[PDB]
């Protein structure tokens, strides 16, 4: 029982199926987040979450250590519920304490890419795809120290990519298969440097790149790759800015920088 | 509970992937099972055991399902180091063995065991549940000494549930997402197309002489019906047949549409 070991203070927040409140741990004192994920009952209900994917969830979890992700202290289930007990991250949104700015310079922004660049190379070294990055899911640990640490959060679609062969083997032979499994092309880590040229490019500009006036025109946006470096948003842009957001924003999964090559790019690598 | 406090134990009956079956009896009944010993991969290892997810993806399937015509899990156990399944104990070997045995094989008669498949593939798509893995293999007989042997369709270990997906901002989202196309309960009708074709001809549509032809051979939908192999089967079949064989997913027959088709119904 959760309420014997922890101490239960306010919400923080809620997502899907899921209620987060802040708790102290009995005898240690120290603070963290409890995540309530709310358990689907019979595999026919659409509500809650399947203990499949909360597996997947807590799998990928356990496998943290990195400072600028979330760590798991501790899970606990009841009757309704699977309870994580994660790292407390109290800074908020890293745009909103860019909000609280006038401006911000390019050197500046980079400060914090460089750390949600790190975050990222170390899951995609696990084959980890986060496969929901966006700065809603970037938060900051304290926003009020000099140089305030970026927290990754958000394991809810996260994925463990698996080597191509691993799924043609489960079929036996590929006798009785459909064309659909004989082209099957798996959503993979490329997936999450798309979302970074995205994040990239609003940290710079302010301007959301393929937003449209509908959640179907976005889309329809995003499919085309339909943006543009408009002089209004980018005049205090450097090229090689513009250069690192043209080689994430590929529609070509393949054809797209890798957390490597993105890493290793001038633009990063002059800090 | 233990699994021997509740089950004798007996002889080895096959392997799955890190799994062992051993058929077994039931304390208080008498009555026999086969049961699944699958090994947990343990936190500390990457390639050993089965994966709690893959676990728990499979037993909730196997959980839902009861139907004549699909394999019933009666109990589960966990160990230390094993999850343990006790399943309805199917006997009777594979269909096609059992057809490759009679003297003759009327296409009547062929479409009456291709009918109990597809009542269980039409209970299955009615949970949205994809097998993904049918094949002869996996249709097995229960009893094969009766006059009319019951089909079994076993092991669900790739099948899945099945279901624009994004409840935020889509601003963020790779157009490989946006455009994504997830595998469905349409891929099962091919193979149920793949089945009825060697059912009545021995031979197999799209095999080729390497893996790559194959595959090419699938994707192009590249087959026909041999003159000689399928001089005995009807034009009705040969339609039936046409139908499921359809690049386009959505252009295939459903399960619904196979029940109603004159090949399954005229009988
Ligand atoms: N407190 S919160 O609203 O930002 C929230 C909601 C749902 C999930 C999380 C979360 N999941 N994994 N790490 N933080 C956080």
């Amino acid at each position: 029982m959760v309420e014997d070991h922890y101490e239960m203070g306010e919400e923080l927040g809620s997502g899907q199926f899921a209620i987060v409140r802040k708790c102290r741990q009995k005898g240690t004192g120290k603070e963290y987040a409890a995540k309530f994920i709310k358990k689907r009952r019979l595999s026919s209900s659409r509500r809650g979450v399947s203990r499949e994917e909360i597996e997947r969830e807590v799998n990928i979890l356990r496998e943290i250590r990195h400072p600028n992700i979330i760590t798991l202290h501790d899970i606990f289930e009841n009757k309704t519920d699977v309870v994580l007990i994660l790292e407390l991250v109290s800074g908020g949104e890293l745009f909103d304490f860019l909000a609280e700015k006038e401006s911000l310079t390019e050197d500046e922004a980079t400060q914090f890419l460089k750390q949600i660049l790190d975050g990222v190379h170390y899951l995609h070294s696990k084959r980890i795809a986060h496969f929901d990055l966006k700065p809603e899911n970037i938060m900051l640990l304290d926003k009020n120290v000099p140089n305030p640490r970026i927290k990754l959060i958000d394991f809810g679609i996260a994925h463990k990519i698996e080597a191509g062969n691993e799924f043609k083997n489960i079929f036996g032979t590929p006798e009785f298969v459909a064309p659909e499994i004989v082209n099957y092309e798996p959503l993979g880590l490329e997936a999450d440097m798309w979302s970074i040229g995205v994040i990239t490019y609003i940290l710079l500009s302010g301007a959301s790149p393929f937003l449209g006036e509908t959640k179907q025109e976005t889309l329809t946006n995003i499919s085309a790759v339909n943006y543009d470096f408009d002089e209004e948003y980018f005049s205090n842009t450097s090229e090689l800015a513009k250069d690192f957001i043209r080689r994430l924003l590929v529609k070509d999964p393949k054809r797209r920088m890798t957390i490597a090559q993105s890493l290793e790019h001038s633009w990063i690598k002059a800090i």
